[PDB]
């Protein structure tokens, strides 16, 4: 569905449009304080090409950009997550599916509460996107992960390997 983004807080100044991804919306779109998703889910991106901090947003107004967890007002890219019936992911103790493992098909608002390892190193997207987040309850930094393999933490864009939670990448409209 269409992610509306504007200039000022509160739906006001400056706007532009997407409905789908767009890799480059410094033409467009100054500065982001404000955004409007008509249906669907989105990651936001600081940098332009699906780089730099990452942000997901889903239905919804959002009036500031804390509102989406956002740093500051800097969005350069975003992408059109694609939607799914069903979700289905598998977490791993080490790098290339070695070591423990634990598969997950609903949120996980503390993956230490399952699962005894503050890291994990590889990851297998088997069904869905998900956000995978730094911090327990959906916090820190945040990860987009869509169906594939994840050999390592760098594959999903991470600079380590700390994950507290994950959540399933739902419109529940």
């Amino acid at each position: 569905g269409k992610i509306t983004l504007y200039e000022d807080r509160g739906f006001q100044g400056r706007h532009y449009e997407c409905s789908s991804d767009h890799p480059n919306l410094q033409p467009y779109l100054s500065r982001c304080n404000s955004a409007r998703v008509d249906s669907g889910c989105w990651m936001l991106y600081e940098q332009p090409n699906y780089s730099g901090l990452q942000y997901f947003l889903r239905r919804g107004d959002y009036a500031d950009h804390q509102q989406w967890m956002g740093l500051s007002d800097s969005v350069r890219s975003c992408r059109l997550i694609p939607h799914s019936g069903s979700h289905r992911i598998r977490l791993y103790e080490r790098e290339d599916y070695r070591g423990q493992m634990i598969e997950f098909t609903e949120d996980c608002s503390c993956l230490q509460d399952r699962f005894r390892f503050n890291e994990i190193h590889s990851l297998n997207v088997l069904e869905g996107s998900w956000v995978l987040y730094e911090l327990s309850n959906y916090r820190g930094r945040q990860y987009l992960l869509m169906p594939g393999d994840y050999r390592r933490y760098q594959d999903w864009g991470a600079t380590n390997a700390r994950v507290g939670s994950l959540r399933r990448v739902i419109d529940f409209s």
